[PDB]
């Protein structure tokens, strides 16, 4: 049966870790990671969060299976986290939560939900996108198409392109947003930008799916939500994956939600019937552990505001990085202006280089980032920073 | 979009336990739960789970994602389980082990991968067989087909009409067996019908899918394979789902695995790359808190030992249920023979009751039980052994 099965492609990202451990080169710097770093270059447990497990560990009864949309209060405070303490959606029982393995866990249950259940046959993505996006939604037997994002030439938003790319797009097509530091180039639209594109989304009748994953890392909790806020009081339905694998350092508990919005309660109720049925064919009901500290977190105000200033210490460290690399490559001798680094948001960027330049980096130097030139700035540490500029002034 | 999204009907096994919780009258017993409970009623953390997870909160120093296919030690130690502590398998380097969202996660993986990279199209499962068997390889895309093996004369496996349906089985189809304790029958084969199955599977060109959510609960952790064992000592390929929802209690954390083994190290390696495509696309990589407290256990000798006595004592509260209802059905006044219920293995057996037998058991009043007649044996307490014995000699 399995004789003629070929090998399926090197991931993207998960491919350049195995060449740079083999490399066993000197001082070899790794920006090519999809976690945060800190300055001694490791992924730590969160205080908060060893502080719940202790929790956990003390209080736990049983280890029975968790309901199939998993913990309630793991999604009335993710509801919360993504349409702020008042909201109309959360008064009027407009929306419903369940628990997934992980953001790529919630965008899967998304894809197999609509693909069963509606006639959508086809997602929008930026150009460009974190590259597994293309493969959740094919897998679910789904078509995506790409719209423009980017302007390499200015290191920006064109809004104008994405707009046109965005026409015709039929009714009932699904549109993907990046919510916050959009991966991989850390360049998100402006309130007004949001603003435009979600009067625009109801003109043209598209389904909104945000992608969730860094909310914290650009402005804060609350600012990172206004884009997904301001589309959630013109729509009727929403779709939104979140995942508590950056923002709690949880990476491997699986973490994260899918939250349904339709017109009504009745109208979601049913609605979520049909995506709980595609979650008990996939994996059944949920991984209790890592929600179960996040729901312990956010509920106990103390822990929280722990956990929120460990989440602020992360974003600063990164806004640090982002000044401290484009001032040491002025001082290197960089050739180019490199201040669109201190613009953009979160832990990616593109970092204007060719896939040429890339290779040149991995093969003279210790440096490894994606063939794109992605860079992940949580990797970038004040003691790595000048042999790493030197580096790539180097190949400028 | 959702605004005609149709209900999802309700679970057979999930709805029961809804009208559980609202029908609250005295003494009620629910026979209808799908996990181990002790004297108590209750379903406790295993000591041996408590020792890994406070040794895991003193030693982790990240939540860093694990690969793909999860914790190396185990796939290992999962591989030494199902196929024996010194198999050529193993030696050979035949198969591989992708750590898994629970036994369910494993049977989606398994089905994906092959809807995708095989020429597969249908599975055959047993009738009757769990619920949610057909519904995992359905999302799949993979039509369901069923072979027999219930007597509901004899409450006996029927081999001759089981090999006779399975005459109709192609080659190239899958054909999923339960390695022991058959929910919802509890009736497995001999050894000597698992090397006619085996024989008969190598000549007929089946590809062999074994489900192996319990074991240890019949017999033996090796005893309870040697069905497994016969067809790989036979088979050139086949696929293991298991599960550690159940020997372990770590039913919420979402432990299981899914087990490829090929020809030869080569050709598996080739087929288990897609695999782990598959999984990329569903949740990217796999739940760490489970799987690490069963590589803890499994790892230790120490701790190993507690396990294993904890699942002997399972195994052996199982044994007294089924031995003291067959006898309190005696001693109550029952009319009916219930002896095949000391020959079944595991926590289910089908009681033998009609579908208005199970009915008026519930609604005259007290206990619950699936529409199917399935029990849950761990269900049943000395305490309320006679008045659950009292109300199905009151329906016979
Ligand atoms: C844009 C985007 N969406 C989803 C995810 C997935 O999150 P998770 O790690 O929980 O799968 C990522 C990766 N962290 C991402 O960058
Ligand atoms: C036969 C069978 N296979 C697979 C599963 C699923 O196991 P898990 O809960 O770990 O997904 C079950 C349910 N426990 C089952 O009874």
């Amino acid at each position: 049966m399995f004789e003629n099965i070929t090998a399926a492609p090197a991931d993207p990202i998960l491919g350049l870790a195995d060449l740079f451990r083999a490399d066993e080169r000197p001082g070899k710097i790794n920006l090519g990671i999809g976690v945060y770093k800190d300055e001694t270059g490791k992924t730590p447990v969160l205080t908060s969060v060893k502080k719940a497990e202790q929790y956990l560990l003390e209080n736990e009864t049983t280890k029975n299976y968790l309901g199939i949309d998993g913990i309630p209060e793991f999604g009335r405070c993710t509801q919360e986290l993504l349409f702020g303490k008042g909201s109309a959606l959360i008064n009027d029982k407009r929306a419903r939560t369940a628990q997934t393995p992980g953001g790529t866990g919630a965008l899967r249950v998304a894809a197999d939900f609509l693909a069963k259940n509606t006639s959508v046959k086809r997602v929008w993505v930026s150009n460009p996108s974190w590259p597994n996006h293309k493969s959740v939604f094919n897998s679910a037997g789904l078509e995506v198409r790409e719209y423009a994002y980017y302007d390499a030439e200015n290191h920006t938003l064109d809004f104008d392109a994405l707009i046109n790319s965005l026409n015709e797009a039929q009714a009932g097509d699904v549109v993907l947003f990046h919510g916050c530091c959009h991966n991989p180039t850390g360049i998100d639209p402006t309130l007004e930008q949001w603003q435009t594109l979600a009067q625009l989304s109801v003109e043209k009748g598209w389904l909104p799916l945000f992608d969730f994953a860094y909310q914290g890392f650009a402005r804060g909790l609350e600012e990172d939500a206004e884009g997904l806020r301001a589309f959630a009081a013109m729509h009727k339905e929403l779709i939104v994956a979140s995942s508590y694998s950056h923002n709690f350092g949880l990476y491997n508990e699986r973490v994260g939600a899918c939250t349904l919005v339709a017109a009504d309660s009745e109208t979601v109720d049913r609605a979520f019937s049909q995506m709980k049925a595609a979650i008990r064919a996939n994996y059944s009901n949920p991984p209790a552990h890592g929600a179960s500290v996040v729901a312990t977190i956010l509920s106990n105000d103390a822990l929280r505001a722990i956990w929120e200033q460990e989440l602020t210490d992360m974003r600063q460290r990164i806004q640090r990085m982002r000044q401290l690399f484009v001032n040491t490559l002025q001082e290197k001798g960089a050739n180019r202006d490199f201040s669109f680094i201190i613009k953009q948001n979160g832990m990616f960027s593109f970092s204007g280089l060719t896939k040429e330049q890339v290779l040149r980096l991995r093969e003279e130097f210790g440096v490894y980032a994606v063939a794109s030139g992605r860079v992940n700035v949580a990797g970038m540490t004040p003691d790595n920073m000048a042999p790493l500029c030197e580096a790539i002034v180097a190949v400028l």
